[PDB]
């Protein structure tokens, strides 16, 4: 038993492609590369894999977008593979469908959407600068550990009005959930995280301030007050949603720049291209793959899907699709129409996308200004990991500090 689930009778054999989203066979060549094997010409647009309990995978942008739009057939009630993890998952609004999702989404948007971002730009700037300056004269760092991890969690603490001293504890709680070693069930990891949040929400419903947790926990949904349980489930997501996505995305980006002096030089000589370069990086190193559960039997693009079937709808694949972007594996900061679904698509389109772009942009601007020349540490083989949010296990970087400048 290679732990492949028995093929359900409604699934025709010609659609079977046993891709393992947690351990894809081509991983050492890069995680995007490993997933992009689903886009080779003999692979159908929609396939069934017997790995991880058995589930569909939409392999092309067209189908990915369509399924993300159609929440009536493709429900977020069970958004993760394997089924047991999807079933346990209760974060808001990511575990809900419209119409109920819409009210909770509007509340979340108050704490992370556009006007909040335009406002936070300078605390973001300060944080990046102080982290980079602490590393600069060392001539080395573990980028994932020393910059990518501390950065988003500190921004979240700021949004949420949580004290600095809580960072290590909260880092520990979130790592438990998002990088499981198998010592804990997903529901157990969630519970530990909730145990931290339960008291703070209680406190802030009694005595609200103007932080994100206070806005959320005292908000109105469908014309009534939000429950303490709902507030907890939203805060959980606002905490985690901006963590591993940003940590891992920044690591993919920095790994690419470390290996590409010419792309570094382009952005050094033309810093105005940094916003467009962020978008082209978001496409090439897209990293999320969640999904949906069928609400009923449904024929979708010629394939019979059954009520209860899970479907993986990898956000990462759309922008890598040759049918969406010519020469997809190639990074071109002057690509003219960069299409991707890196932030998702449809009713759940990332609410933190504006904050995420500021984090990436500030990072690239501030890093390249201080440390224009860096490389992968000699002889290091960069290891990737695949999953719901794919990523980089560690990123040792080296530079000559004489080539750097303190601003
Ligand atoms: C590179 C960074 C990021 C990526 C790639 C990303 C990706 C995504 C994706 C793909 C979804 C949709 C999931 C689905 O349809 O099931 C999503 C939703 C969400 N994201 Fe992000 N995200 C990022 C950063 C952030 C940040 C910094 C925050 C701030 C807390 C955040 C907050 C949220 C929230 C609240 C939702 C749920 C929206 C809803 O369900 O209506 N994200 N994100
Ligand atoms: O629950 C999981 C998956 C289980 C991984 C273990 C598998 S099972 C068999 C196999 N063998 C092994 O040794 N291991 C594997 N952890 C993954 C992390 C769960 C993260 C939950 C929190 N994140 C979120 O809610 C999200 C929601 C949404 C927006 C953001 C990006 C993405 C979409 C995830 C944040
Ligand atoms: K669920």
């Amino acid at each position: 038993n290679a732990n492949l689930a028995p093929l359900p009778p409604h699934v025709p054999e010609h659609l079977v492609f046993d891709f393992d989203m947690y351990n894809p066979s081509n991983l050492s060549a890069g995680v995007q590369e490993a997933w992009a094997v689903l886009q080779e010409s003999n692979v159908p647009d929609l396939v069934w894999t017997r790995c991880n309990g058995g589930h569909w995978i939409a392999t092309r942008g067209q189908l990915i977008r369509e399924a993300y739009e159609d929440y009536r057939h493709f429900s977020s009630e069970c958004p993760f593979i394997p089924r047991e993890a999807g079933e346990a998952y209760d974060f808001i609004p990511t575990s809900m469908d419209p119409p109920e999702q819409r009210q909770f989404r509007a509340l979340a948007n108050q704490v992370v959407g556009m006007p909040v971002v335009d406002k936070l730009e300078n605390r973001i700037q300060e944080l990046a600068c102080s982290l980079i300056e602490s590393l600069r004269p060392q001539g080395q760092c573990n980028f994932t550990e020393d910059y990518a991890e501390p950065f988003p969690i500190r921004i979240f603490m700021l949004l949420a009005g949580l004290p600095e001293e809580d960072i290590p504890h909260l880092k520990y709680l979130t790592d438990q959930m998002t990088r499981p070693d198998g010592s804990m069930t997903f529901a157990e990891a969630k519970e530990a995280l909730y145990d931290y949040l339960i008291p703070i929400i209680e406190q802030r419903r009694q005595k609200p301030g103007t932080d994100a947790i206070s806005i959320v926990a005292n908000g109105q949904v469908n014309g009534r007050p939000i429950t303490s349980d709902e507030a907890k489930r939203m805060c959980g997501l606002l905490l985690v949603g901006g963590l591993d996505t940003v940590v891992n995305f920044l690591s993919f980006s920095m790994e690419f720049l470390a290996k590409s002096p010419e792309h570094r030089q382009e952005l050094i000589e033309r810093p105005e291209r940094i916003p467009a370069a962020c978008e082209e990086l978001l496409r090439r190193f897209s990293l999320v793959a969640d999904g949906r559960i069928l609400t009923s039997d449904y024929e979708f693009h010629g394939v019979q899907l059954k009520k209860g079937d899970q479907i993986l709808l990898p956000q990462m694949l759309s922008g890598l699709d040759e049918r969406e972007n010519a020469a997809p594996m190639h990074v071109d900061f002057s690509r003219q129409k960069v299409s991707h679904t890196t932030f998702g698509h449809g009713s759940h389109l990332c609410l933190g996308q504006h904050l995420a772009r500021r984090e990436i942009i500030v990072t690239l601007k501030e890093w390249l200004t201080r440390i224009p020349d860096f490389s992968i540490a000699p002889g290091a083989q960069i290891q990737h990991k695949s999953g719901i949010v794919s990523g980089v296990q560690a990123l040792p970087l080296v530079w000559d500090p004489a080539t750097t400048k303190a601003v």
